[PDB]
């Protein structure tokens, strides 16, 4: 036997950082969950009980905190890049660092119409994420995403004209509910290293904003032919707006809301045009994916 | 043996309702999870395999949908009261109905600065809940709450002057982070029945708003001596503002954010006044509760 | 305003303990999650920012670990009683301690047909729990339970003869699946204090065993008329077998498994006697409860 | 823009099947969660609102139930292969089917020392899974796994001799707790199609058994130098025992159990050789991975 692939490190590292403007009194908080997994000439830790080649996962954990202390933690693409670069540079025998960051929302509170200097609210479980692969000799590969963005529209969703055969029961509809949890990922052009990432720093927050904005507007305004057609419109607009991204991926569940026939009860009419009360279905769910690039 | 207590019914009933203004095109959605448990002369279903006294939980489920079809689902205190009243009136041998409702947020989207007529976003897992106990001969007992409201303040929290003995290691602090998940409950004066509930309908949304507002403002503005002292200030203000509530309950976890001593590494200073990077603790957590009434 | 009720302390305290037989080499592990909430003359911590009366929740946490170090952690009824007794005795102004313990399973592994001396497997998320209320002047009130015991029987469950009216759609059935998550609680006679608890120590593991055994056997062997009738048979047998318990409570979801009509497809027969493939329903679910005591 | 990748279908399809021996009265149950995602000439559903090429996810759902009705659902490698093969054969323009199956445990109950004919218990959340990729023209790629197998050993785990530098605080230890959630995957040799899968059917249950057995025995008996070294021993034995598998992957969290220094309290000794009470850590956790193949 032989080791074909190996990576190890520390997962679920919770991190908070605060910035305090002693001038204005305004504080700003950041909270994330970090995973760092290393690759390199480590196969003998597996095959020969050779721990000498292991940078302890506890030490990886310390390094995450120390790096947060000494560097910006925003945007997460930058923090991820600094952290991964540290491991491959610091340790000769480590040749890749895989950095995953989940950013948790802490939105400044408005109290009586004015932003509060140090109080925050978690306005949803929507996350901003990065996946940063720092590979010695091959630069920095970054995937950015938003996830957990849950939306619903009550009309202007349709689903008709699909294939019909002996396995098909679904009725065509020209007016349905559409609800999903948006998972959207934009893949950056390969960066040659930390310097190139630094040179593009303002583009990270901006592209996240754009992706978020395009998603919400297209969802709200598209009179949707299908989840497939709607998600494609989102991806093409994001690509059009950021030349440094190579692909946009969407993964969308179709979280079904079923009509409830109540005509068996006093002839109550609750279907089609009379549909008022629906049963949200927890499972099963459609799952629709696509990766869009440029022609 | 004998049955000392019994209740049965349907839990986790997911319900959606839409309202459509055909005049304006504006749609409004409501989504909830409902539980209805009945009590009454049902002990022989347990002791004698006498199913004749059972209103099927499947029928309870149907009844929830039918009631949503034929009545307002807002405010949830009213819907809960109508639903519970239905069971005790419809079935002679049913003498109490216990209605729990969790309301899920669907906040209208703003697209390019304007509210969209039929698109919504789940802006957090914060819930609005009710517990409605409809008891034949003894009216309607309503508990209203907000839960899952997650907040953090980065300063203006303190914890010193607590009891110190041989079990105490905790250092006194005059400046810490405070973060919690707010669970707040206001208990209404007993209502004599559905008519009395109806007579107070506008007070339900208003008192929820007040509770929410008082919570957020007191959290943001109190230079907190402890979770105990802060939560009491919230409760007393809510009581002061709604004479029809008898008590206000808070249940607050203290979600700890620990300083990280980094002085072992290149003498980095990250404690006290230099504290920038913290480790959020998933567990354990303080849990602080109180029920406040009027003197 | 005034404080009507108050309790505070530390929740989600994870605890492991190991016992090592240096003679035999056999080790035994225990793992739990503990919550301790105190009551007493603490209202001024809420109303007057008077922290002097607060035994820090961090100190409560320390005390849980120290108590585990110096006392048996099994049975959990005893450990809970020692822990609660400690707080009301140690602190004059603390008058009740509320101790909740969740015990996690670590079952010794058998390797090649022989029990291993120090390796364990989590054979399910079923828990053994206690709720121990230690109230100064009023002894120790103990509720013991098993929860998360998930079972299914594929036949010998029936549900017919229930009330039928205009809200009823459910078909009567003489052969269905029954599946539940068993939550069963036995309430002990009040104990006067820690000494009385000590005097009954062997009865705790034994009564848990009995409850577990009666549950599984009655579930497997009862040709069930309903969840109600089956659960009552469990409770009455447990009561018959332990005079020191006053009541037995069951809370059982009916986790529905629906037939799937496939006759629309090539006349496939998959209902009634031909029913082979079913759709397990995640929600809604029946929820059936009863508290049984002696006549 | 252009579609670079696309797949769509139905996720979280819960399925139960029962087998009844009318001769013996013995029933056997199977329960799973299924996801089927299709690929093919479907890009115009995304780019042109062309639903004609969509096999409805609702129809995919029906097909899963119908396939379960008409075929064995065990072993899951076979069921997955039949299901995926169906889509690529039935639909000319569908060229791959991705079938993920999670199998839930329903272990026959023993009642008074004898196996019960139709009653079952969920003896843990451990799963048996498959990932079956059916690709037209390129056969069937199968990955089998066990996951959620949670174990602990109380001694005979060590971790010393690892790299020490200015980021290292962790003390070397020659006796620690080791606990993990085992995720183990064996990758089968490519199969040319459904016939080849059929020809190996008995090897699926057998290799799952072997993997399970090797995991538990190696965990219990290895005096572990590290998670890395232990997991490698598991993988090499599995490979040695099934020539038709090409690689074995492990993904293991190191679920840390920390010593608790209690010497600050009455000089209590609870570290090193005196270590009895530990604090299980929910996060962070080590995460150790490797993919082992043959030399
Ligand atoms: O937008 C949809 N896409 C599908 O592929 C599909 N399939 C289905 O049943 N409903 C829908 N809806
Ligand atoms: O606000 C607090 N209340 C307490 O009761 C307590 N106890 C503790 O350890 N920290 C805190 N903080
Ligand atoms: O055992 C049952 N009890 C009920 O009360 C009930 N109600 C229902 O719809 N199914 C069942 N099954
Ligand atoms: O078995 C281990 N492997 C590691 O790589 C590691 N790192 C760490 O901190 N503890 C351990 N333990
Ligand atoms: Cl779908
Ligand atoms: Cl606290
Ligand atoms: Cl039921
Ligand atoms: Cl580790
Ligand atoms: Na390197
Ligand atoms: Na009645
Ligand atoms: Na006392
Ligand atoms: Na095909």
């Amino acid at each position: 036997s032989a080791v074909k692939a190996a990576r190890y490190g520390k997962d679920n590292v919770r991190v908070y950082k605060v910035h305090k403007d002693e001038k204005t009194g305004v504080q700003t908080v950041y909270e994330m969950t970090v995973c760092v997994l290393l690759e390199g000439e480590i196969e003998t830790s597996y095959t020969k009980a050779d721990n000498s080649v292991i940078v302890a996962t506890d030490s990886i954990k310390n390094t995450i905190y120390i790096t947060a202390k000494q560097n910006p933690v925003t945007p997460p693409e930058l923090f991820g890049s600094i952290l991964g670069t540290h491991f491959i540079e610091k340790y000769n025998h480590i040749h890749a660092a895989h950095v995953n960051i989940v950013c948790h929302r802490w939105t400044r509170m408005d109290i009586d119409g004015k932003p509060h200097p140090h109080s925050f609210i978690r306005d949803s479980e929507e996350k901003r994420n990065v996946q940063v692969d720092v590979v010695e000799g091959k630069g920095i590969d970054i995937k950015s995403s938003l996830s957990g963005l849950t939306v619903l529209k009550s009309t202007n969703s349709q689903f008709w004209g699909f294939l019909r055969d002996e396995y098909t029961t679904l009725k065509e509809t020209w007016d349905r509910i559409l609800s999903t949890d948006v998972d959207a990922t934009w893949q950056w052009k390969n960066f040659s290293g930390l310097q190139e990432v630094r040179s593009h720093v303002p583009k990270f927050d901006a592209t996240w904003a754009t992706a978020r904005e395009v998603t919400l507007k297209t969802f709200a305004e598209d009179n949707s032919a299908s989840v497939q057609a709607t998600m494609y419109k989102m991806a093409e607009q994001i690509l059009a707006r950021q030349q440094l991204i190579e692909t946009v991926e969407y993964s969308l569940p179709n979280k079904h809301y079923f009509e409830i026939d109540l005509s068996w009860h006093k002839g109550l009419q609750n279907t089609g045009k009379n549909a008022e009360v629906f049963a949200p279905q927890s499972d099963p769910n459609g799952l629709i994916k696509c990766t869009v690039g440029r022609s």
